[PDB]
Formats: structure tokens, sequence, C-alpha cells
DNA sequence: AAAAACACACACCCA
DNA sequence: TGGGTGTGTGTTTTT
């Protein structure tokens, strides 16, 4: 087992929160929760992975819908669906 | 193309 | 309170 951290980065250069997963499909997929604008807005954000060598930036924008169904109480409703779009993870070595 | 990331094995995983 | 598909372990999809 291992866990890779993520640093969430804005686009001014500060950096906001810490993430602590693994998975980037999860982890681009909160990182979209920017709120810039609505549905139709390009974004750009990039997380710097903490734990190996590399960049991670990717687009991603969010679309309002969904209604009260089945989800667990906490998080009921409906919510702004992200859009994990890999723009282009960097490489070291 | 080669590093970087994903496929189910299981069912998990945090306010 | 279970979303949505994570991690785990190998490699796959990524890049």
């Amino acid at each position: 087992s291992n866990t890779r951290n993520f640093v969430l980065r804005d686009e001014d250069g500060n950096e906001h929160g810490v993430f602590t997963g693994k998975q980037p499909r999860q982890a681009a997929l909160k990182a979209a929760n920017r709120g810039s604008g609505t549905k139709a807005n390009p974004d750009i954000i990039r997380l710097r992975e903490r734990g190996t060598k590399k960049v991670h930036v990717f687009k991603a924008w969010k679309e309002i819908v969904d209604a009260p169904k089945n989800r667990p109480a906490w998080m009921p409703e409906k919510i702004s669906k992200p859009f994990v779009k890999k723009e282009r993870i960097e490489k070291l070595e």
C-alpha cells in the first residue's frame, strides 16, 4: 500500500488546501470545485503531487444537475458534476 | 511511442 | 447514512 497527497494550487500562484488520496480520477474530481462561473466556463488548475516527481494539471468544469435519489443523507439533492479533463501530467525522473 | 497511469481482487472510505 | 468506482497489486492507460 502507498498514499500520495496532492496540493491544489489556484491561479495566481497561491495554493489552497492539501488532499490525501491516491487515484487522480477522484483527485481531479474535487479540483473542479473551484466554482468558476457555472456550467459552460473553462478552467485550469494545477495540484502539485505530494509523493512522486510529477506535476498535475487538468482542465475541469462543473454542471448543476441531479436530484434527491438514493445518495447518502449527508450529501443528497443535486450536485454540480465535475468533468475530469486530463490536460497533461508532467513527468520527472 | 514510455512513464503514468488504470482493472477488478474486494467490495471499500471520510465528516 | 453509500456516493462512485476507490485501493492493491500489476501492470494498464494513460501521457
